[PDB]
């Protein structure tokens, strides 16, 4: 496995987006991992639908504005067999009716891969296929404050994540040693938050803030 991974600099990732105030970080992390997914099989970058997801994915399991899992997104892409694109069904940040229309279909996926919860698979998948959907514990307020730098929450859940975000890499800083590894994430509020709306989660510092815990990909 490379020591450095940035699906950034090999056109996977969209541009960071802004979920304002609705609940939705598993739709935005959702179609990132899908967004990855349908580069890699095609070449082609289309940012992708997270109304559609807050609207329709309701069958599946989720919850619109008020909670959602992403394993239940690809889920309701691979059912509906579809998924309108980020233009034709613009983000409104509120919950309204379905309105997918199969002729705006960009994407889709036959299921989702869930990785075993342990960072060396987490490590493995990321390097192997792309840009992977997670959870993270981001309740803490420091989580509201970053800025720059790895960021290391003490009093972190390993076990119980609350946010899902994307992870588009991971490296290191070239500190004397200290455990300066970290995970590339990148996040829905816009940005002005963190570096350009990414963060550097502390990585091999055992699963901090659970991000190992619940990590998927779709299966396109
Ligand atoms: C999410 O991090 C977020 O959007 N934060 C910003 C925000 C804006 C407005 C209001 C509140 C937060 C957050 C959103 C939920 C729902 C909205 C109300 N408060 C919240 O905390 N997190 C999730 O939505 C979460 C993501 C997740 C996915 C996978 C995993 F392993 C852990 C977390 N999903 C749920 O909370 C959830 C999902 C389901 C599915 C079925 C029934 C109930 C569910 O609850």
């Amino acid at each position: 496995a490379p020591r450095s991974v940035d699906w950034r600099e090999k056109g996977y990732v969209t541009p960071v987006k802004n979920q304002g105030q609705c609940g939705s970080c598993w739709a935005f992390s959702a179609t990132g991992a899908l967004e990855g997914q349908m580069f890699r099989k095609t070449g082609r970058l289309i940012s992708l639908s997270e109304q559609n997801l807050v609207d329709c994915s309701g069958p599946q399991g989720n919850e619109g504005c008020n909670g959602g899992l992403m394993d239940y997104a690809f889920q309701y892409v691979q059912d509906n067999g579809g998924l309108d694109s980020e233009e034709s069904y613009p983000y409104e940040a509120t919950e309204e009716s379905c309105k997918y229309n199969p002729k705006y279909s960009v994407a889709n996926d036959t299921g989702f891969v869930d990785i075993p919860k342990q960072e060396k698979a987490l490590m493995k998948a990321v390097a192997t296929v792309g840009p992977i959907s997670v959870a993270i514990d981001a309740g803490h307020e420091s989580f509201l404050f970053y800025k720059e730098g790895i960021y290391f929450e003490p009093d972190c859940s390993s076990e119980d994540m609350d946010h899902g975000v994307l992870v588009v890499g991971y490296g290191f800083e070239s500190t004397e040693s200290d455990n300066n590894k970290y995970w590339l994430v990148k996040n829905s509020w816009g940005e002005e938050w963190g570096m350009g709306g990414y963060v550097k989660m502390a990585k091999d510092r055992r699963n901090h803030c659970g991000i190992a815990s619940a990590a998927s990909y779709p299966t396109v």
